[PDB]
C-alpha cells in the first residue's frame, strides 16, 4: 500500500501463501479449522525465516573465503525486541507478506502483536547493542554479537494498586523460531579450582566444568543481502555432573542457573557471584570460539584479524582471559600476549555514576577465577611500573590508578582494567567523553591521551523510523526518495520543505494518525480514555533518580494546582505519559512509580480538570511499546541533571519521529540542540558548570522551598497526604530525600523547567510553527543514525572500511 | 533390496532426496560442506516426519467425526527406543529412504545409529506400554498414550573397573524431531492446600499450581495410515510463581523438577514425595484433557466414550481424581460418580513381589493431596461396608482388604484402591493371573470374581522382527507372504517347512549373519574379540535377585572349573553375554554386575580356555541394544524362580528371533512351552508348587552346599578370592546371601539347570536338529504378538472392536 514497504509481485505473493500453508501443515501440524492466531504468527515467522537462510549461509561462506577482519561485540545485554517486522523491512517483504496474509484472510499487524519481545536487556546499553548489530550488517561488516541466551529477560511490569509487581518474562515458552541451536559447537567453561605452578608455567586444575551451548540468531542488513550472526550461550551441565542419583540429576540446575535470568539493574552494580559467573561464562565461551575461527584462516596477526569491543566492563574478564589463553595454553611470553590483547581490545564506557562502576571483591575472584586474579595482579604491577616511571614520586597517582582498590574489602576496578588492557576507550556522547578526560579517567588520559575517543551513540532508522512510523517514512520518501534509510544525513534535504504547505500538512497528519492509533491502543489493551487533541508529553526510560521523573511529577502537580486556582482560564490540554521499569530492589524508584499513579488517581478523577490534564503511567515499557508511543509523542522529556545521562538514545528516537525535546544540556541532548539549532530545542536548567558551582558551595534544597511558593505548596500536599489520603505519610521518603539528600538537585531546575514548559504550551497553540520546528528537528536528526556511529567505530577503532555494496541474492 | 522393506519407486526416491536437501538447507541451516552425520540424521528424520503429518491430522480429524470410544493408556513409563526406523517400517518408506540416502552418498544405517533412545522406562512394564501403542494404532483403536516427558530417561550405564557408573541420559540435548509441543493445551495441576467444607460441598483451596504442558509424539499403525498420539506432560512454573527477585526466578526449578527424571527402580517401591508428585501430575493433567475431549462430543455416557487403563498402580490416583472432579466440580452424587469411575477404570497388575507394591504413607497424601485422602477414606468405608455384608463376622478379612494399612506408619494400599475402583483387574500371563486369585488378591477375587481376567503380554512383531531382523522377516515372507506381520498366528504355516532343506539352510544362514554382524559391532564400539561360531548364551534384562543372573554365574564358573579339570576334552564353545542395568541404590544388583565382570577377567584371560568360553557384560542394555543382540542370540536365559517373573517379554522377543529358551515354568515361559511343545523348550527347575513345598518346611542352602561338590568348589572360590585376588572378601555379601538369606533359592535349581545346560550343548552339536527346533519355536510364537494382547483388552475390557481396515492415505 505504501512504497517504502516494497513491491508485492504476483509470484512473490503466490509463493509466500503456499509456504505459509506448507508451514501451517508440516511445521505446526495444524489445519485451518483448529489454527489459533499464534499458529498463524508462527507459520508467517517460519515463512519469512526461509528468506533469511540462503543469505545467512552465503554471508558466513563469503567471510570464510574473503577472510576479512572480524568484529566481536561482547555484551551481557541485547535488547532486540520483535524480529518478524524487522526481518520483513530489511528483506523488502513487508508489502508482499501484507498482501499474502490479507488474501489468506488474516491481518499481519494482529499476528505481529503475538511475537514476544526478546527483552535480553535493561535499557539504553542493551538497545545500543541491538541498533549496532543492525548497523554492522547494513554496513557489511563481518561482525558477531556475543552474549547470553537468558531463559528470562527483563521482567514483565504489572501495576497493582499503583505499585510495580514483577513477573518472570517467560519469552521462550511458545518457542523462538528465529534462533538455531548449535549443540555441536558446545564448549567447556571452567570455574573454581586452584593454580599449580610447574616448570612449564602455571596450570588451572580441579575446576568445575559448565558447558556453553550456542544459539545463532540471524541479523539481516538493510536490503544488502548480508545476514550476520548473534551467538548467545546457554549453560548446560556435563553428563558426569554430580555423578544420591535423583539429587545428582536435579542438582544439574545449579550449573544451568548461570544463563537463567538477566540481572534487572540499570546503572547499578550488585556484586553477586551469579553475575560474575555470567560475565566469565560469556567471555570464556566467546574467546574459545574467536580463537577457533582465527586458527582456521602465530598470534602477531591476531589483532589484524580480530577486534573485540567490550560493551562496558561487563565483559572486562575478556582481557585476563585472552592473556591466560595466550600465556598458559599457547605459551606466548607475557609482553607479546599483552601487545596482542591491547591491540585486540577496545572499551566503551557508558556511565560516570559511581554506584554503576563494577568493583568486584578480590575474595570472589580468588575463589571463582584464581588464575584471572594472578594475571590481574601482574597487569596491575606492570601498569603501575609505567605510571611510576612517567610520574616519578606521585604516590597518590599510583593509589588512584591501581586496578586494586584498598579498603575494608579489597576490590578490582574493572574500568581501570579495561583502560590498561584496551588500545581505545570511548564515551557515548561528546560531553560524556570530555567528562571522562577531565574527571574520572583524568589520570589515564594524562598517561595515554591517544586511547581516549568519543563515539556519539545512535539508533537504527530501520526499527526507529521505517518500522515504527511507516507514514512518516513514506511522506519523507515522497519528496527525497528511499536512499536516506541507509544514509540518514539525506534528511537535511527536508530543510528546503520547511515552508512547503503540503509537507507541513503531511507531517502534522501523520502525527495526528499516530496519536489516534495510540489513543485507541490505550482504550483496547488498558481501558483508559485520553483526548487525542491534547499535547502528548511523554517520558519513557528506566525509573532512576538521575533521570528526574520526579521533576516531571513536580511540573504535573504545578499544572494541576494552577488549573484549580483558575478553573475557568484556558490551558493547552496535555496527556502526560510516564513509563519505565524500576529495578526490583530500588525502593526510591518503586516509590516514584507509586507517586506517578497517585497523581493520576487525583488528577484524572477531578471534574474541574476535564480532559485538560491526564496523567498515564505506561505499564511494561519495553522495545515494542517504544515502537508505538514514540511515533505518537509531541514532547520528548530528557530532563536528567547535567552530567548524569552519558548519552541517552530515547532522545534520538523521538527527534527522528516528529516530537520536540524539552531537555537539559546533558548527554547527546547537547549534540541534538547543536544539529537542530538551540532555537528549535526547549533547553533549560543547570549546565554541567552550574551543577559543579552548586556542589562547591553545597546544595541547600530548603533555599528553593523557601523562595518558590508554588514549590512549597507541592511539598506540603505530598507531606500532608493530599495524594495519599488513607496513608498520609506514604511519600515521606520522597519529601525527605528532595529536602535533605537529593544528589540530582530536582529543586534547582524546577523554576527554569516550569517556565520552559510554558514556552512549549505557547508554541503548541500555533500548530504551523510547531510543525515547522518539528521539520527542523527531523531534518537534522541524521547524525544520530547508528550507521554514522558504527562507521566511526570501524574507521577509528576497528580498522575496517564499511560497505553499502550488496552481496548477491 | 529385500521385499518386506517396501518399493523404492523413481518418484518416491526423487521426492525424498529433494525434501532431504530442503530440510538440510531450510531446517538445519547447513550446506553439504559443513554438515555432520548428525545433521544428515536430522534431515532424514524431518523428511520421514513429513509423511506422518497428513495421516496424523486426518486420523485425529476422523476420531472427531466418528466419535468412537476412546482408550487412555496411563503409564509413568513409555520405553519407546528409536522412532526413525519404526516410522519408515510402518509407512513402507524403508527401501525408498535407503535408496534416496544411498544416491546422496550416505549410509542410512549409520544415520539410524545417531538417534537417541527415548529411554522413558525401566524395562518390561515401560516397553509393554510402547508395544501396546504400536498394536493399538495397527488395530485402528482411538487410543492415547499419556505419560510424563522426563528430561532424563533411564541412566546411561558405564562399566568402570567392572563396577556400574550412572550418567544422566540427556536424550533431548540435540532436540527431539518427533515431538510437537502444544503450549496452548497447557493445564494447571494443584498440590498441597487444604479442604474447606461449605454448604455446596468440599472445596480444595490455597493450592500450589504447577502447569502441565503437553508434547505430542505420533504413533503410526502398520501400513493402515493410522497415526495415534502419545501425549507427554512437562512441568512448567506459572509466571507469578514465587513473585528476592533473582531467587524467585531460580526457584521456578522446584516446580519443573516434577518432570525432570525417571525413577530408575524396576520392581521396587520407594516412597519419595517427588515420585508421588509425578504420579498426581500425569493423572491430574490427563483427566482434565480426557474430560475436555468428552464434553466436545451428562456423565452416564462417560464410560461408553472413555476407557482408562492403569499400567500398574503408578496412576492409581486417577480413581480418587475422577471422583473429585465428578463430585466436587461437576456436582454428581457419590454413588453415580462411583459407578462412572468403576465402569471407566481397569487395572493391570505387573508383579507379586511385596517390595514392588505401592503403599504410600498417609502423612504424605495428607500434606500433598488432602482431598484425595478424604475420598480414599470414603471409598474404604463404603468398600469395607460391602465386605462386612457379604462376609459377616469375618473381621480379619476387613483388616486384610482395607485400602488403609494399620502399623507404625499408616499406608494406603494403592493395589487395593485399584481393585475397588476398577471394573477389571488383569495379570500379564496365565500363571500370574492364577497366582493373583489364589494368593495376594484371594479376598478380592472371592468378593468380585467377575473383575479378575488374564491378558498374557505380547511384543510388536514390527520392532521385534521386521525392524531388528529383516533377513528373518524376508525368508519367512519368501514362503508365506507379508500378511503375518499384522497377523502373527500365520507363522504356524512354517511348521510345514520344518523338513524343507532350503528353509533349514536359510534360518541358519540368517542366524550366522546376525552373529557375524553382532560380533563386529562388539569389536568396533567396545574393542572385544568373540568367536562367531560359539553358541551365543544371552541373559539381557534388569539386574534383579529374582531373575537369578547369579544362577547363570554359577553355571559359567561350573563350565570354567570343568574345562580346567579336563583341559583336553571337547566342550561346545560358548559366548556367555549378560547385560542389564541395576537400580542405583540396589547394592546386591551392583555386586552381581561386579561378579559378572570379575568372572570375565578370569575366564577370558585363561590360555587353557581359549575361545571355548567367553564371558561378556553387555554395557548399557537398552531397547536399541536389544534390537541388535536378540537377533544374534542362540540361547535365551529365562531363569527366574517360579512365581517371581509375572510374565516377562524378553522371552517372547527371543522366541520370535530364532533362539531356543532355557527357562523355569514361570510367567509366559509356561504358555511359550505349551505353544511350541515342551520337547522344543529347555525347561528345568522347581515349579511354583515345589517352591511352596520348600517354603513350608524351610529353605536350607547348606543342604545343597553339603551334597553338591561342584557347588562347594564355586562357593570356596568366591569366598577365598579366586575371582578377586586384591580384595579376597569382595564377594562375602554374595556368598553370605546365597548361604543364609536367598529368597530366590538359587542353589535349589543349580543341579537341574547345569544338567539342562548339558542337553543344550548336545543339541547345538547337531546344527540341523537345533535349527528344526528353532523353526518349531518361531512357527508357534504368534500368540505372543501384542496384536493378540490388545484385541483381547479391546473385546474383554474396553468394549471396542479392533480393525485392520486402512484409513485413506
Ligand atoms: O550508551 C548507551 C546508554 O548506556 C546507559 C547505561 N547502562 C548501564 C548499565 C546497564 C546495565 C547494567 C547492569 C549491571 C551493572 C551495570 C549496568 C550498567 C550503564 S550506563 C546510559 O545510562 C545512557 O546514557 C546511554 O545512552
Ligand atoms: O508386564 C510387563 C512386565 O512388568 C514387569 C514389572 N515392572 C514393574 C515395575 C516397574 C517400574 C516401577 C517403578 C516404581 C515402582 C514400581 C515399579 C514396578 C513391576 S512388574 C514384570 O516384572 C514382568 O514380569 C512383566 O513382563
Ligand atoms: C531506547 C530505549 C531505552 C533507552 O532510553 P533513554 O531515554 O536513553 O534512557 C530504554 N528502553 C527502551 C525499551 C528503549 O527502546
Ligand atoms: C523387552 C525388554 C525388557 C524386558 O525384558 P525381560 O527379560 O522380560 O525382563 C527390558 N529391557 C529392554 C530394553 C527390553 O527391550
Amino acid at each position: 500500500q505504501i512504497s517504502v514497504r516494497g513491491l508485492a509481485g504476483v509470484e512473490n505473493v503466490t509463493e509466500l501463501k503456499k509456504n505459509f500453508n506448507r508451514h501451517l501443515h508440516f511445521t505446526l501440524v495444524k489445519d485451518r479449522n483448529v489454527a489459533t492466531p499464534r499458529d498463524y504468527y508462527f507459520a508467517l515467522a517460519h515463512t519469512v525465516r526461509d528468506h533469511l537462510v540462503g543469505r545467512w549461509i552465503r554471508t558466513q561462506q563469503h567471510y570464510y573465503e574473503k577472510d576479512p577482519k572480524r568484529i566481536y561485540y561482547l555484551s551481557l545485554e541485547f535488547y532486540m525486541g520483535r524480529t518478524l517486522q524487522n526481518t520483513m523491512v530489511n528483506l523488502a517483504l513487508e508489502n508482499a507478506c501484507d498482501e499474502a496474509t490479507y488474501q489468506l484472510g488474516l491481518d499481519m499487524e494482529e499476528l505481529e502483536e503475538i511475537e514476544e519481545d526478546a527483552g535480553l536487556g535493561n535499557g539504553g546499553l542493551g538497545r545500543l547493542a541491538a541498533c549496532f548489530l543492525d548497523s554492522m550488517a547494513t554496513l557489511g561488516l563481518a561482525a558477531y554479537g556475543y552474549g547470553i541466551r537468558y531463559e528470562f529477560g527483563i521482567f514483565n511490569q504489572k501495576i497493582c494498586g499503583g505499585w510495580q509487581m514483577e513477573e518472570a518474562d517467560d519469552w521462550l515458552r511458545y518457542g523462538n523460531p528465529w534462533e538455531k541451536a548449535r549443540p555441536e559447537f558446545t564448549l567447556p567453561v571452567h570455574f573454581y579450582g586452584r593454580v599449580e605452578h610447574t616448570s612449564q608455567g602455571a596450570k588451572w586444575v580441579d575446576t568445575q566444568v559448565v558447558l556453553a551451548m550456542p544459539y545463532d540468531t540471524p541479523v539481516p542488513g538493510y536490503r544488502n543481502n548480508v545476514v550476520n550472526t548473534m551467538r548467545l550461550w546457554s549453560a548446560k551441565a556435563p553428563n558426569d555432573f554430580n555423578l544420591g542419583y535423583i539429587q545428582a540429576v536435579l542438582d544439574r540446575n545449579l550449573a544451568e542457573n548461570i544463563s537463567r535470568v538477566l540481572y534487572p539493574n540499570d546503572n547499578f552494580f550488585e556484586g553477586k557471584e551469579l553475575r560474575l559467573k555470567q560475565e566469565y561464562f560469556v567471555v570464556a565461551a566467546t574467546l574459545q570460539d574467536i580463537i577457533r575461527r582465527f586458527k582456521s584462516s602465530n598470534f602477531d596477526a591476531f589483532p589484524d584479524k580480530v577486534a573485540i569491543q567490550l560493551n562496558d566492563t561487563h565483559p572486562s574478564l575478556a582481557i585476563p582471559e585472552l592473556m591466560r589463553v595466550l600465556v598458559d595454553l599457547e605459551r606466548l611470553d607475557w609482553d607479546k600476549a599483552w601487545e596482542v590483547t591491547v591491540k585486540t581490545c577496545a572499551y566503551t564506557n557508558h556511565t560516570v555514576l559511581p554506584e554503576a562502576l563494577e568493583r568486584w571483591p578480590v575474595h570472589l575472584l580468588e575463589t571463582l577465577l584464581p588464575r584471572h586474579l594472578q594475571i590481574i595482579y601482574e597487569i596491575n604491577q606492570r601498569f603501575l611500573n609505567r605510571v611510576a616511571a612517567a610520574f616519578p614520586g606521585d604516590v597518590d597517582r599510583l593509589r588512584r590508578m591501581s586496578l586494586v582498590e584498598e579498603g575494608a574489602v579489597k576490590r578490582i576496578n574493572m574500568a581501570h582494567l579495561c583502560i590498561a588492557g584496551s588500545h581505545a576507550v570511548n564515551g557515548v556522547a561528546r560531553i560524556h567523553s570530555e567528562i571522562l578526560k577531565k574527571t574520572i579517567f583524568k589520570d589515564f588520559y594524562e598517561l595515554e591521551p591517544h586511547k581516549f575517543q568519543n563515539k556519539t551513540n545512535g539508533i537504527t532508522p530501520r526499527r526507529w523510523l521505517v518500522l515504527c512510523n511507516p507514514g512518516l517514512a513514506e511522506i519523507i520518501a515522497e519528496r527525497i526518495g528511499e536512499e536516506y534509510i541507509s544514509d540518514l544525513d539525506q534528511l537535511r534535504k527536508l530543510l528546503s520543505y520547511v515552508d512547503d504547505e503540503a509537507f507541513i500538512r503531511d507531517v502534522a497528519k501523520v502525527k495526528q494518525e499516530n496519536k489516534l492509533k495510540f489513543a485507541a491502543y490505550l482504550e483496547r489493551e488498558y481501558k483508559v480514555h485520553i483526548n487525542p487533541n491534547s499535547l502528548f508529553d511523554v517520558q519513557v526510560k528506566r525509573i532512576h533518580e538521575y533521570k528526574r521523573q520526579l521533576l516531571n511529577c513536580l511540573h504535573v502537580i504545578t499544572l494541576y494546582n494552577r488549573i484549580k486556582k483558575e478553573p475557568n482560564k484556558f490551558v493547552v490540554p496535555r496527556t502526560v505519559m510516564i513509563g519505565g521499569k524500576a529495578a526490583p530492589g530500588y525502593h526510591m524508584a518503586k516509590m516514584i512509580i507509586k507517586l506517578i499513579t497517585a497523581i493520576g488517581d487525583v488528577v484524572n478523577h477531578d471534574p474541574v480538570v476535564g480532559d485538560r490534564l491526564r496523567v498515564i503511567f505506561l505499564e511494561n515499557y519495553r522495545v515494542s511499546l517504544a515502537e508505538k508511543v514514540i511515533p505518537a509523542a509531541d514532547l520528548s522529556e530528557q530532563i536528567s541533571t547535567a552530567g548524569t545521562e552519558a548519552s541517552g538514545t530515547g532522545n534520538m528516537k523521538f527527534m527522528l519521529n516528529g516530537a520536540l525535546t524539552i531537555g537539559t544540556m546533558d548527554g547527546a541532548n547537547v549534540e541534538m540542540a547543536e544539529e537542530a539549532g538551540e532555537e528549535n530545542f526547549f533547553i533549560f536548567g543547570m549546565r554541567v558548570e552550574d551543577v559543579d558551582r552548586l556542589d562547591q558551595r553545597g546544595y541547600n534544597a530548603q533555599e528553593y522551598y523557601d523562595r518558590i511558593p508554588e514549590l512549597r505548596q507541592i511539598i506540603e500536599q505530598l507531606s500532608s497526604g493530599f495524594f495519599s489520603p488513607k496513608q498520609p505519610d506514604l511519600f515521606k521518603d520522597i519529601v525527605n530525600m528532595l529536602m535533605h539528600h537529593d544528589r540530582f538537585k530536582v529543586f534547582a531546575d524546577y523554576e527554569e523547567y516550569v517556565k520552559c514548559q510554558e514556552r512549549v504550551s505557547a508554541l503548541y497553540k500555533n500548530p504551523r510553527e510547531w510543525t515547522r520546528m518539528v521539520i527542523r528537528n527531523i531534518a537534522t536528526s541524521g547524525k544520530f543514525s547508528s550507521d554514522r556511529t558504527i562507521a566511526q567505530y570501524a574507521r577509528e577503532i576497528w580498522g575496517v572500511e564499511p560497505s553499502r555494496q550488496r552481496l548477491p541474492a
